[PDB]
């Protein structure tokens, strides 16, 4: 079970970094969609 | 021990479900945003 949640909280910390970049690309792309279709 | 491993899994599952959703998220933004790069 020491090992179970050894690697259980490896593929944890790998999800949040993971929704880390990917939340911080959405909000790139989309400020950059919207001052786009600003023009 | 136990009762760490049944919510360490449960969230596991959240934290999945949730990098599913972002994942999508992307790809309807990116699909977005190749449709709008045309003009």
């Amino acid at each position: 079970i020491e090992s179970d949640l050894e690697r259980a909280e490896e593929r944890a910390e790998l999800s949040e970094g993971k929704c880390a970049e990917l939340e911080e690309e959405l909000k790139t792309v989309t400020n950059n969609l919207k001052s786009l279709e600003a023009q």
